């Protein structure tokens, strides 16, 4: 159909830390399918407020 928008993708970029396995589907169809959407880097998503919440033991 058509790539997403910089409004939904942008908020999804930093969500890569909260999703963990889900956002990988976007980063692939975004950074390799047309990253012209947003203007923010991929490294910026190195830290977020939503920890992995996986290794909490």
């Amino acid at each position: 159909g058509s790539n997403p928008d910089p409004q939904e993708v942008q908020r999804a970029l930093a969500r890569i830390l909260c999703a963990l396995g889900e956002l990988d589907k976007l980063v692939k169809d975004q950074a390799n399918a047309g990253q012209q959407e947003f203007k923010l880097p991929k490294d910026f998503t190195g830290r977020s407020k939503c920890r992995s919440l996986g290794r909490i033991k």
